[PDB]
């Protein structure tokens, strides 16, 4: 009776902190753990409920997301290209180390990556600029772009909280928090659309169902949310409640 009760409780988790700078992977492996859902099923589990928070990406951003790849229906755009550069050094970082990068996935690694991300988001609070380049998404640049992508190589390591990463370097290049994070957004979707369909190759019932579609709701009012949020918010309460959560991962498993 608990099977799909279990995948609604990891589905509220991972529809809420995959698009917050709050290690979705971090508060998976905790989670997972606190209920007893660790085997190599409930990775693959995991994997397919990231699918729905990606629906949800996809569905709020419908009308943008087609209107790059020229499916339509300041006085700059955004562009095809500005994605392409977002994802180009952590597609390459990302396939000349894979068998490393795997090798990163034990908790005390997410300990380190839930405290070092919330030092950057602290980091990019104090540094940022007081007068944002891009205070729009489409008034990004492809310096701004590429240099969010070069700084995505950091979502490589396991807990970083991809979006955390992307967020940051964004403030720091001058994107406003509202952009850097629909930036980040529109990034994830070729970026997790690819990596999860090569973890669906490697590993091979209606328990996804429950947790991919309520993943997918549950995200679609967090990044409704969030993005209102930001609006008035900065990432300091982000960043300290990382380390929260850094405590528990030491709790949970030390
Ligand atoms: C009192 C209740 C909270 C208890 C937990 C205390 C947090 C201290 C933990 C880590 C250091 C965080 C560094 C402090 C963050 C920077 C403070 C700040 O003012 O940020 C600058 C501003 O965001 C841009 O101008
Ligand atoms: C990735 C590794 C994570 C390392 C964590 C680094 C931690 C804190 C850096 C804080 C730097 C604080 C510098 C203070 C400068 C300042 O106060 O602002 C200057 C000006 O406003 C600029 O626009
Ligand atoms: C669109 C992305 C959907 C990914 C689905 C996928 O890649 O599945 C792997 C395949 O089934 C391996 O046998
Ligand atoms: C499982 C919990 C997952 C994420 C919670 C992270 C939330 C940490 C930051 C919360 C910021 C916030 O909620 O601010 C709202 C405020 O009340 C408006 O004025
Ligand atoms: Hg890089």
């Amino acid at each position: 009776m608990h099977s799909l009760l279990i995948a609604a409780i990891l589905g509220v988790v991972e529809g809420l902190t995959e698009f917050l700078p709050v290690s979705s992977t971090g508060h998976m492996i905790i989670v997972g753990h606190l209920l007893g859902f660790e085997g190599d099923t409930a990775k693959t589990f995991e994997v397919v409920i990231q699918l729905g928070s990606i629906l949800a990406v996809v569905v709020m951003f419908w009308r943008r997301l087609f209107g790059l790849i020229g499916i339509h229906f300041s006085k700059g755009r955004l562009t095809l290209i500005h994605i392409l550069l977002g994802m180009i050094p952590a597609v390459v970082l990302g396939l000349l180390f894979h068998d490393t990068i795997k090798s990163l996935f034990n908790p005390i690694n997410v300990m380190y990556a839930l405290v070092v991300g919330g030092l950057l988001l602290i980091a990019a609070e104090c540094l940022k600029p007081k007068e944002p380049r891009a205070p729009g998404l489409d008034d990004m640049t492809y310096r701004q772009a590429f240099m969010i992508g070069c700084f995505q190589c950091l979502a490589l390591w396991p807990g970083f909280s991809r979006s955390g990463a992307t967020i940051s370097g964004g403030m720091l290049m001058g994107v406003s928090r509202y952009a850097a994070s629909e930036f980040s957004f529109l990034l994830a979707v070729p970026m997790m659309m690819g990596a999860t369909a090569l973890d669906l190759y490697k590993s091979w019932i209606p328990m996804f169902a429950v947790g991919f579609i309520t993943a997918f709701v549950v995200a679609l009012i967090a990044i409704k949310t969030f993005l209102q949020l930001i609006k008035r918010i900065s990432f300091i309460p982000f960043a300290i409640y990382r380390f929260i959560v850094a405590a528990a991962v030491y709790v949970v498993f030390f």
